[PDB]
């Protein structure tokens, strides 16, 4: 029973969610690896790590990936959260020095994760961790690739850090810029490769209906986080957020913002339809008759029906998650799972 200002027919009927059979043991096996990582207190991974339906999320998402790459995208992609509590707080309590020297260690360990995995950071090691084992599945072109990006993802963060800590709020353009980064579009983007087994060549995953439908999955993920986000992200103290900068900088009202927000999210799932047909039928091109052309179109296929996936997993993840049940709070502005 999702609420009506957060409720998206189209998703819950013309995209049926998936799951991938492997996640009964990825909800286990990332669990347990959050405890011997260490990067969530003990007691709190007890009471709230299965509730925060992280691996749910990925297995949903990533479907027909071998279950070792599932498994360290679901341990990548639940660090990635603690690491988001993490620059949280450090924000709220003012923690600039710790700030730039964990940004600082995140950027070695992205280049030589072997040298970082036994960090006295746990944040730092675990994130050494997973990235070590993402740095596996592909050759050394598409570890690069994946470096390049999430470098970029660090700095956005730090930007972030700069904007709550100086009280700004950005532009709606200079937001949804921002936002690309802080969510780690092409991140997950760069993780589909690896989940259908082939590295794709530049001239594939840069055609314009990709490239498309990968931009319209990813945004409509954010945008609809940011719906569903802004009530524990308003109680936070959050200001990156869709909502947050139309109210700040276009004057609009907390329904009108909800709105607008609703219809941009709206928009991603129609546009992406169209493009979705024309990624597919790019996917029949490379099916010409060879082995290689064959290989390309189940891997664009794959592809492009996870992008399909990721509307349906994360518009379920939104409402499932104990991550964004503020109104179950002791402190609204203070979320249970996160290390104050
Ligand atoms: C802060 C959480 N996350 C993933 C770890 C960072 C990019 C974005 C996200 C939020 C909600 C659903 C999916 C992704
Ligand atoms: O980053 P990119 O390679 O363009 O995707
Ligand atoms: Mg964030
Ligand atoms: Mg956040
Ligand atoms: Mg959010």
């Amino acid at each position: 029973a999702v609420p009506p200002s957060l409720r998206l027919p189209v998703i819950e009927a013309a995209f049926p969610r998936q799951l991938h059979p492997y996640w009964p043991k990825l909800q286990e096996t990332t669990r347990t690896w959050l405890l011997e990582k260490r990067l969530m207190p003990a007691d709190k991974v007890e009471e709230y790590a299965d509730g925060l339906c992280y691996t749910d999320l990925m297995a949903g998402y990533y479907l027909g990936a071998p279950d070792e790459v599932l498994q360290a995208i679901a341990d990548y992609s639940a660090w990635h959260f603690v690491w988001d509590d993490r620059h949280d707080r450090d924000i709220v309590h003012g923690r600039a020095g710790a700030w730039r020297r964990l940004r600082g260690l995140l950027h070695t360990a992205l280049d030589s994760p072997g040298d970082h995995l036994h960090h006295e950071d746990t944040l730092v090691a675990g994130f050494a961790d997973s990235v070590r084992r993402l740095y596996a599945f592909l050759p050394a072109t598409w570890n690069a690739r994946f470096a390049r990006h999430f470098h970029t993802v660090i700095e956005a963060y730090d930007r972030e850090f700069h904007n709550r800590t100086r009280g700004i709020v950005p532009g709606v353009e200079e937001y949804l810029e921002l936002r690309r980064l802080t969510f780690a579009h092409w991140i997950w983007t760069d993780l589909l490769e690896p989940s259908s087994g082939c590295e794709l060549p530049d001239a594939v995953r840069k055609h314009p209906a990709y490239r498309r439908a990968a931009l319209l999955s990813q945004e409509f993920a954010a945008w609809y986080n940011d719906l569903c986000s802004l009530p524990k992200e308003i109680a936070g103290d959050e200001v990156h957020n869709l909502g947050i900068s139309l109210i700040t900088h276009h004057s609009l009202t907390l329904e009108e913002a909800i709105g607008e927000v609703r219809r941009r999210v709206e928009e991603c799932i129609t546009e992406f339809l169209a493009v979705e047909r024309d990624a597919l039928r790019f996917a029949d091109e490379l099916a010409d008759g060879t082995v290689r052309g064959k290989e390309l179109s189940g891997a664009v296929r794959a592809n492009v029906g996870n992008m399909r996936n990721w509307f349906s997993s994360v518009y379920w993840f939104h409402h499932e998650s104990g991550r964004y049940m503020v109104d179950s709070w002791d402190d609204r502005s203070t979320p249970p799972y996160v290390n104050n």
